[PDB]
């Protein structure tokens, strides 16, 4: 049970309001970030000592579901676990259901809108069901920004389309699917990051627009998923100088306030969103900063840079009239409101679909149907006479390449032998000239300073070599340049890099067991 | 368990068979389902009472899952394994990782009493977690004798190139792992140590006489037999001075007369697995499989085709080439084993964090560590003005790699940015001229055709770039000729792949914004 409000020492009403960040991993050493995720026993410290909510970021699904057990044995009061599903709860933890990007069914929208809305509605449903099996109570999706701008490098494809009505209708239908489990869901970046080729993770950007069109463009979904009754709005690290010429959404009074919690009438969480990045920590020090944006009218701080030190800025803003403790305990009210949800309703495995076939099938329809191509089917050779150039981001970011994976299995059968480079060291790779095929998996992200751009080295290449055909994963957004550029040679495109999207299109194209 | 005789002899024969499943939950998820039996098919198997399953991949969690589920399905309780020579954390992440053999005879050289310790520990810690996951058939120690520098498979499988190197540390590996109910597998008989071939590839020649045999070789296998190693996996290799028709695994000669009978070895005769081109270049799947049980095999690891295998046993049985006596002699020594293995629940077990436990793999890298000099500095630089450039074998192959890992993350700080790339694509890459450092983790392992062989693209680069400093992980044996061939260039050597390797030597030859 959820003790009485008034019952919480001022210490552990403020507590509440900070979500920290752990790794899904079980043990300190296994932590990819220790700089940002805490260990074990500064995490039950925390937890012991009243803290909100954790947000949790890589792990098996199996480990998650032990680590949230753990957590969650050291809270008096229940803890809100999020952890940032977009993808479906498989994005970020394996064992569990990845879905397509958004973007996929911003595509079926435009063609089929009936059939767009109930797609995304059974992705909100699964991944809300998932998610609950494996401890975390809290998605924070879905993605409500508009993305206008091809260059967006941390948005992209994290999107739902470029029109606010497709986004409205797709983002609400998400909400919908979840609103079916009790967790928390989450619209985020508002007033939405859609216009930006600047990525607030590095720093500070600026959207210009005025009060009209951001009431026209950026808005409207995030309108629709509260009268949707979304429990949770994370704003952007941003300036919107129409607004507040002086500080970013994140530090704002007029924007969390005025446009967000009055004009809007959002009567849920109002989450600012992590207060490590880049954007952020530059514009002012990390203990202005968490009094600030509570004094802006944020519920919630999202991993704070420095925890202990926060609570007790917040203490001594208390103190010298800077923010009252009535302040703080609203916030605590609306914490309970969402805490009160999640209490309401998952052992796993028990609850993560697997290989349940009509998971698999949606899934699959939603690469196909969102699949662009020019239909052509290209050649085969014998055995490691030819090439299959795979081409990605970071490969320490390239979990969806595994071996005998569909894109490397597949060009196999046919002759063609993978080879797998990133796009940064392309350029100064001298190929041999064989008939050669190459599948680019690129697209947006958080820390991505701008986006790929492969048309300069492809055409370069094409030059060079008997290119057989360019497969694209990830963002759409270079095609366009690539037609246009390259009109030779054909191309195909899936926004899924999974392997199961691999499957699709390398098979349209046409030993080791440890 | 039920007395041997109320197996129906379809059974009986069904208890020599070890199939292969993967720890992942699902079967989407399985990353070779050519070998990795569907879950459905698992059950079938499972339940006509076959004897064990070999899992490969998953976290820890995920196969505690896995192995509860199997054993659910069972009524004669399975074996179930793994190759978890390197701990239980080298298969399944999030249980302990040890840095492999060769790096505790490395310390065994100088220091043997300390070696020895810590490879008993090894053992008794990879016993323990193994327990935790539902994992009873450890298989390992590699006994192997690396005599060969250039042998793909073994490498630093290895715990050395001596016999009486290996005795000590394969049995005190044994001894540790004796502290639990667990089964403990010597690999692989009469070693795979001297060849230039990967058996998995092809049939290994082995032009060895029977005294060579003994001096080297043999030794090994003796000292855990004497220990009590509950089974003994074979390699496949032809070895005309025992059998001049037969591989080993598949020859009478070496299995019964070499080892149940010369060695006196009472436990599980194991072949290696039977999916492996060196075997099945050799003989058809029906074949080598009457053959493998002709010769003493009580074990059968991995059929190409198992409910064939079944079928192609229960009629030679018809024919008397086999004998219905002879499955239960298997079945013997299989419930001999399995009354042993008859734990605790996972996370429980787990080291996890134990500092004893973490600092013996700390020391063990950082004992068995090498470089050119005393000691020695590497220059720093401005934020992204030098390069990193990490070479591994295989992109797919390097878990060990992940974002922000120290041999990335350090040199980071340095100013060296990474650059990744597979050695065989390096030796075609134009290289930008900047102060650039090197890491290659090359080494050993299952499917090598031959020794990555860094020394002639490096010294290429050499001339053609201001190098800093060259780094080793994995295998040794082209240390010597760096040393010779670039004796300017400052190198560093360590037998580990794993994070806290990485750590150790990079934060050595000195002294992020990115949470996602
Ligand atoms: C614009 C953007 O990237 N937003 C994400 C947000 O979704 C996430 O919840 C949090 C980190 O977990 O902050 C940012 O990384
Ligand atoms: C020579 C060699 O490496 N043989 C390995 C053996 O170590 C392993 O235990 C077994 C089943 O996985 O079969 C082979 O893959």
């Amino acid at each position: 049970p959820l003790p009485p409000v008034e019952s919480l020492s001022l210490r552990q009403a403020i507590a509440q309001m900070i979500v920290v960040r752990g790794a899904g991993y079980l043990f300190d050493y296994e932590r990819p970030y220790p700089q940002w995720e805490a260990d074990q026993t500064t995490l039950q410290r925390w937890i012991e000592a009243g803290i909100g909510g954790v947000i949790l970021l890589g792990g098996s699904a199996a480990e998650v579901a032990q680590k949230t057990k753990q957590l969650q044995s050291w809270a008096e009061i229940p803890l809100l676990i999020a952890a940032d599903i977009e993808e479906g709860v498989g994005q970020r933890f394996r064992g569990a259901t990845e879905f397509p990007p958004p973007m996929a069914f911003g595509e079926i929208w435009r063609t089929d809108p009936h059939q767009a809305i109930a797609l995304a509605e059974t992705m909100g449903a699964t991944t809300a069901q998932e998610a609950l099996s494996l401890g975390i109570n809290w998605v924070l999706a879905p993605v409500l920004d508009v993305n206008n701008n091809p260059h967006n490098p941390v948005i992209n494809i994290r999107a739902f389309g470029e029109t606010p009505d497709q986004v409205s209708a797709l983002g609400t239908a998400f909400i919908r699917g979840a609103q079916q489990y009790a967790v928390l869901t989450t619209a985020k970046h508002f007033p939405g990051h859609g216009d930006t080729a600047t990525d607030s993770h590095l720093a500070l950007p600026t959207i210009s627009h005025d009060d009209t069109r951001l009431n026209t463009v950026e808005l409207p979904p995030f309108k629709a998923a509260i009268q949707g009754g979304v429990d949770a709005v994370m704003n952007a690290h941003l300036m919107i100088p129409a607004w507040d010429q002086q500080y970013p959404a994140t530090l704002s009074p007029a924007i969390l306030t005025g446009q967000l919690r009055h004009k809007l009438g959002f009567k849920g969480l109002i989450v600012t969103d992590a207060l490590v990045m880049g954007g952020i920590t530059q514009f002012a020090a990390p203990d202005t900063v968490v009094v600030q944006a509570i004094a802006a009218g944020a519920d919630i701080l999202l991993m704070p840079p420095d925890v202990d030190g926060a609570i007790i800025a917040i203490e001594t803003a208390i103190k010298t009239g800077q923010l009252s403790e009535s302040r703080i305990y609203e916030s605590v009210e609306r914490i309970w409101q969402a805490k009160q949800k999640i209490l309401t309703a998952s052992t796993f495995p028990q609850g993560i679909s697997g290989d349940r076939p009509e998971t698999r099938k949606t899934v699959a329809m939603v690469l196909e149907r969102a699949t662009k191509h020019q239909l052509v089917k290209i050649s085969s050779f014998p055995d490691n006479f030819a090439r299959n150039l795979i081409v990605v981001d970071s490969v320490l970011k390239s979990p969806f390449l595994r071996p005998n994976c569909p894109a490397i299995a597949i060009p196999q059968r046919h002759g063609y032998a993978a080879e797998i480079v990133e796009l940064k060291t392309l350029p100064r790779l001298q190929l041999e000239a064989i008939p050669t095929l190459i599948q680019c998996f690129l697209r947006g992200n958080p820390f991505t300073e701008k986006l790929a751009d492969p048309i300069d080295v492809l055409q370069k290449i094409a030059a060079q070599i008997p290119l057989q055909g360019v497969i694209f994963y990830g963002s759409p957004y270079f095609l366009e340049a690539l037609q246009t550029t390259l009109p030779e040679i054909p191309w195909w495109f899936s926004y899924g890099q999974m392997a199961i999207a691999q499957a699709e299109i390398c098979t349209s194209l046409w030993a080791e067991f440890i």
